[PDB]
RNA sequence: UUGGAACGAUACAGAGAAGAUUAGCAUGGCCCCUGCGCAAGGAUGACA
């Protein structure tokens, strides 16, 4: 069914991109189910950089 | 007891300013001046 394989590819989609974040092993960026980017903490300004 | 993280965390410190800083004397250069030495050289005074 078409809305299944959105579900899926909406799941496949925010695995990827949480996988693209995590990408130098850095924690403090949080990708929602909406897919907005928002830090999980007040990150200092060398981590935000 | 044994693992995350280790380009992190915390602790200390934080003037992340700006610099070869600055006073005296002697040397050295130049022009005199003064004294002495050295090598010569000028002009001049003096009778029986």
């Amino acid at each position: 069914d078409w809305v299944e394989v959105g579900l899926q590819v909406c799941r496949q989609g925010y695995n990827m991109l949480n996988l693209l974040i995590h990408r130098k092993n850095l924690n403090y960026l949080h990708l929602d189910y909406n897919f907005n980017l928002k830090p999980v903490k007040t990150l200092t300004t060398k981590e935000r950089k």
